[PDB]
């Protein structure tokens, strides 16, 4: 019956899956993968994710992997609303802003999270070099967001979509270092995910790290 | 009145949505974007990309951005077969396999082309070392292919799909470098290859180029 759901809570890969999955209001449970003893490449998990790692959701006997397609398959299959599955025109709009998350905001943010949080947690230090350019990156995402979100209540339009949930589990990150502060310089930006911060789904997300 | 595509024939970011658009039978057409203008960054484009970037499709009044999202649409819009809507289990698995090219197979691929077809062509020369570098990165990729291959008579299952036709356009750039003999040592990869190249679809994007 629950979905099982692998990886490490500790991804923000998986936590983006696990967003879909509480707000879908799915059946499902997390199985941790240890990357110390090479689980992700063992022969039960490479028949899960031929690529050997995680996530990489099963449904039965339906193996997913890739945590935007496996987010996309939880919508499909509890809160299909989510997709705006149906109407053409909205439809389309969800893609176009589940493709910026991945290819804009997510992309800009990922050096960040690393140097400002990963690296120091391993035992290294921040490189201000690669946070300082990456910043200016995203800055200038942010503020096309800006503008989005002063037309629209939300990103694909005026309803909650999967290209909202799909930004969580990176800007919780983001969140929990000093750099929230590049949210304030744009109140649609920061009040959308003040939003989105009430969700419990989001709240339990938050809570799983 | 066709829908329009915004950009250079050359990019293969364009050129996939070209695929999608001819193998859905959709009523198109070209307006080139000339970066050296930096019409790209004109509002008028701007209006059609926030993030003044090509790809752009407009369609009467809706205006979409990203590739892989218009490649959605015209499917969705003219043959919504090859997302196979009606099938979870179906669609969820084009989904991850759409995943799969943009994260793993064009990832690898993406720095070779650069290196091998577009350095040279701006006056630079070709690092081999990247080249030797994601060429190993790709074999990796190219192996999981090919079993999935074995097993399946295409990515998603034994039917075509919008995952397999979004690998056209920058599979086809690497059939004009010295490695499209990379896949002769993957048999069911190439043979896939061959059964796609057959298409009309393919065969007019390749000739756009």
């Amino acid at each position: 019956a629950p979905m099982k759901l692998y990886g490490a809570v500790m991804s923000w890969n998986l936590t983006r899956c696990a967003t879909a999955l509480e707000e879908a209001g799915s059946d499902y449970e997390i199985v941790p993968i240890n990357f110390a003893t090479a689980e992700h490449k063992s022969p039960e998990h490479l028949v899960r994710n031929p690529f050997g790692q995680v996530p990489a959701l099963q449904d039965g006997d339906l193996y997913l992997f890739e945590s935007r397609a496996i987010c996309k398959y939880a919508a499909r299959k509890n809160k299909p609303e989510l997709l705006r599955e149906g109407n053409l025109e909205e439809a389309a709009m969800v893609d176009v802003w589940i493709e910026v998350e991945a290819n804009q905001y997510t992309a800009a943010l990922n050096p960040i999270l690393f140097q400002v949080l990963i690296s120091p947690m391993l035992g290294g230090t921040t490189d201000q070099k690669v946070v300082d350019e990456n910043l200016e990156k995203l800055k200038k995402v942010l503020e096309v967001y800006e503008a989005r979100l002063t037309k629209c209540k939300y990103l694909a339009g005026d309803f909650l979509s999967l290209a909202d949930l799909n930004h969580v589990s990176v800007t919780l990150c983001l969140f929990a270092t000093p750099y929230a502060s590049v949210l304030d310089a744009y109140p649609h930006v920061k009040a959308w995910w003040s939003g989105l911060m009430e969700r419990p789904s989001v709240q339990k997300v938050a809570a799983l790290m």
